[PDB]
This record gives structure tokens, C-alpha cells and sequence, in this order.
């Protein structure tokens, strides 16, 4: 069945030029609402949360890992570090880095997410321990947001995804205080407000995490408190047919107003 939300959001697609896919979990009744909810999107930096998480819980066991010290080398800037070029010949502990690739979106951060988790397969495979049979991540930052049309690497859909937030920031996937703390991270976002949170009412809180690649690929997750009702869960993947196509954070607020306003 085709709803009118999915028929506005088709529209929406349509006039866009490009391919978009929408997931929502509405939290007060938990139905959803899809849209291109299976189809497999490149992720970007949407999947710094699934490698953050995947730290997060191994902290569960070491209570002192996110205070550990890593590393920052000249030869590991790569080509968007507005954090870590600060610490070059220096250290960033595992909770700066955290921080540094969720909220400035920092890709040398998410590499060394990355090297903690012993490689991409080390996110793929938390994503499989937390029940997560989609998401896939076989690159390292900055080629895993090549975002090539029908290339299977980096992806996800926007059903997994949105089901995988739900659990790591409103569920149990991660233990009591780890959960809070992602929460306070996605937050603390400084990327996100002309993304989802551009299509929300202003009264509504949210935490986030944005992407952004070639094929003018733009992304959000968020996880979302709308005044005066149950949180909500919601991912919107954009990409486009040219390589390099502009940016369209528009879209997203576009697919995200008409989500809000289905409500
Ligand atoms: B993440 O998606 O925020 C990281 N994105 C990138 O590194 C990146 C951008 O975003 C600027 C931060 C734009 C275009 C790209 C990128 C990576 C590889 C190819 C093209």
C-alpha cells in the first residue's frame, strides 16, 4: 500500500532529481513508516554512531578504556580533521575521539575508531552482535564515502539503520550509562540543523548524526523528543546520479517536515 506520506515524499524525490530513503519508528506505538526502506544507501559519516557505539561497548568491561590515550601522527590526518590536526605529535583519548567524530564529524577520529575496533569488520561485527543483519562497513575513512551507485560497500538501508538508533539510544543494546552517554553526544551535534532538525518544530529536541560523500550524498539519523510525545526514531539517505552533485540538506528537512507533519 502507498500512504500519503509516501506519496508526498515521492513527490518530493521526484522534483529532487535524485534517489531518497526515509525510515521513522514512532516510539508511542512503534509502527513505521518507510519510504525506499529497504533499498541500500551509502552511509558516510551516518556510520561514525555504529563505530562510537561499538566503543562504547567495550568500555562496559574497561572502565577506564575511553580515558586511554591514542596517537595522532601527522601521516594520520586524512582529509576533514577539524579536531585531531589539533593534536598532531600529540594524543586524543577515546572519548575526545568519540566526541570529535560525532559532533565535527572528524574523520581522522573515526579511523581511529575504527583501529580500536581492529578494522571496519570490527563495526560490522558489533553491528551483527546488536542484531543488526544489514549495515556493512569495508572501508576506513576517506574512501568510505565514495558513495558509488550499486556498490554494496558502506551501506545500509534506512530500516536497519533507524532500528539500530532505536536500540543503542532509546533501548538496551548498550548498558545504562554508554546509552546516555551517545545520547549526549548525538546531542552535543554541531552539524545537524539544516538537516532533519531543519524540518522539525522548533519546540522539539533531537540528537543526530549527518553524512555527507560523493554522488552528492547526504544523510541524517536522529533520534527525536517532539513536544508532548514519545521520542521518535528517523533516517533519511539522499544520494544523486553525478559524482559530483551539490550538497541537498534541504531535502532531508524537506523529508523530515513531511514526516513531522504525518503525524
Ligand atoms: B562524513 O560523511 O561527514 C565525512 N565526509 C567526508 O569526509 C566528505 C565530505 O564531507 C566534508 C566533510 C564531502 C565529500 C566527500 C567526503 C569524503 C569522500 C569523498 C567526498
Amino acid at each position: 500500500q502507498t500512504s500519503a506520506v509516501q506519496q508526498k515524499l515521492a513527490a518530493l524525490e521526484k522534483s529532487s532529481g535524485g534517489r531518497l530513503g526515509v525510515a521513522l519508528i514512532d516510539t508511542a506505538d512503534n509502527t513505521q513508516v518507510l519510504y525506499r526502506g529497504d533499498e541500500r544507501f551509502p552511509m558516510c559519516s551516518t556510520s561514525k554512531v555504529m563505530a562510537a557505539a561499538a566503543v562504547l561497548k567495550q568500555s562496559e568491561t574497561q572502565k577506564q578504556l575511553l580515558n586511554q590515550p591514542v596517537e595522532i601522527k601527522p601521516a594520520d590526518l586524512v582529509n576533514y580533521n577539524p579536531i585531531a590536526e589539533k593534536h598532531v605529535n600529540g594524543t586524543m583519548t577515546l572519548a575526545e575521539l568519540s566526541a570529535a567524530a560525532l559532533q565535527y564529524s572528524d574523520n581522522t577520529a573515526m579511523n581511529k575508531l575504527i583501529a580500536q575496533l581492529g578494522g571496519p569488520g570490527g563495526v560490522t561485527a558489533f553491528a551483527r552482535a546488536i542484531g543488526d543483519e544489514t549495515f556493512r562497513l569495508d572501508r576506513t575513512e576517506p574512501t568510505l564515502n565514495t558513495a558509488i551507485p550499486g556498490d554494496p560497500r558502506d551501506t545500509t538501508t534506512p530500516r536497519a539503520m533507524a532500528q539500530t538508533l532505536r536500540q543503542l539510544t532509546l533501548g538496551h543494546a548498550l548498558g545504562e550509562t554508554q546509552r546516555a552517554q551517545l545520547v549526549t553526544w548525538l546531542k552535543g551535534n554541531t552539524t545537524g540543523a539544516a538537516s532533519i532538525r531543519a524540518g522539525l518544530p522548533t519546540s522539539w529536541t533531537a540528537g543526530d548524526k549527518t553524512g555527507s560523500g560523493d554522488y552528492g550524498t547526504t544523510n541524517d539519523i536522529a533520534v527525536i523528543w517532539p513536544q508532548g510525545r514519545a521520542p521518535l526514531v528517523l533516517v533519511t539517505y539522499f544520494t544523486q546520479p553525478q559524482q559530483n552533485a551539490e550538497s541537498r540538506r534541504d531535502v532531508l528537512a524537506s523529508a523530515a517536515r513531511i514526516i513531522a507533519e504525518g503525524l
